[PDB]
């Protein structure tokens, strides 16, 4: 426990001022729930951190990043900003092997490198509401995608990445259960309908009363990735 606290402190020093939160978990908790194809090739007790962004990340990280020399063409600036800050975590721990995987990363075969929502659930960060959490569901033969809900921000947050520390083993790290903050069947059905079929209206994110939401400015930003900035100027050309 004291080892993970020292590491968690350094990561938080690096990331929390920029509107991220960080949660430890053991690789085993993640691999446990998953078929072989998605397993991370590390010992079960390997230490990991799940990194998410709060509503404050837009102002504290993204807006400054847009003025930095680090800004490049052809990738969404939010993803650049996230890669940049995860990269800082590497630098803050120069004597350790550190692996970082962002939420947007995919293998050539288009499978995600990390299942962000599964990591968020087992790290205790946000309960991952899935079709399987609704008995006698009303949905038929079609994809119903699951959605995590943060106890403080509702759905006004995003999962940004995972930090792995191969060679740091923490077999005694105790699981912290995510808060079941949308407990009833009817509320879970409404959440999932809202996420899968009406997400552009933002309403699913209010499944629990948020401490803070994205500002209208931030809502205006997330208007649609290819159009939204770099193929922006599009409305001017
Ligand atoms: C099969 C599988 C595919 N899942 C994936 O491939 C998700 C990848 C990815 C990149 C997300 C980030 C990531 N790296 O994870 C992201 N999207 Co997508 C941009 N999304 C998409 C893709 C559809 C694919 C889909 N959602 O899966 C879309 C382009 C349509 C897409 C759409 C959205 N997506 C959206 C967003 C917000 C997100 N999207 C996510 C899921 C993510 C996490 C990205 C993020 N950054 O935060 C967002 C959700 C945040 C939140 N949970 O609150 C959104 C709203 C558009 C947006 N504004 O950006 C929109 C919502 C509609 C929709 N999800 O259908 C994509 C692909 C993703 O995962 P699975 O969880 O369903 O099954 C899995 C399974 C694998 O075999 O085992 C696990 N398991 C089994 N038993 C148990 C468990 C797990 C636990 C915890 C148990 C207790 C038990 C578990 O059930």
């Amino acid at each position: 426990e004291p080892k993970v606290a020292e590491l968690k402190q350094k990561i938080e020093d690096t990331l929390c001022p920029f509107g991220f939160e960080v949660y430890p978990f053991q690789v085993a908790w993640y691999n446990e729930l998953l078929p072989p194809a998605f397993h991370l090739p590390l010992p079960g007790p390997t230490l990991a951190f799940l990194v998410l962004s709060t509503p404050a990340m837009f102002d504290r990280a993204l807006k400054p990043f847009l003025q930095s020399c680090h800004l490049r063409m052809l990738t969404d600036p939010v993803d650049q900003c996230v890669a940049y800050h995860l990269g800082r975590v590497r630098e803050s721990l120069p004597e350790l092997q550190i692996e970082i995987i962002a939420d947007y990363e995919v293998h050539p075969n288009r499978r995600p490198k990390i299942l962000a929502q599964t990591a968020a659930h087992v790290a205790g960060a946000a309960y991952y509401y899935q079709r399987q959490d609704v008995e006698a569901d009303p949905w038929g033969n079609q994809r119903i995608s699951g959605v995590c809900i943060h106890p403080r921000f509702g759905g006004w947050f995003a999962i940004r990445g995972v930090v792995l520390l191969p060679g740091i083993e923490v077999p005694d790290l105790p699981p912290r259960k995510p808060h079941d903050c949308v407990p009833t069947r009817a509320d879970r059905i409404a959440l999932l309908e809202g996420f899968n079929f009406h997400w552009r209206d933002w309403t699913y994110r209010d499944a629990v009363t948020p401490q803070e939401r994205y500002s209208e400015e931030q809502k205006a930003y997330f208007s649609t990735p290819p159009a939204q900035r770099l193929a922006l100027l599009g409305l001017a050309q």
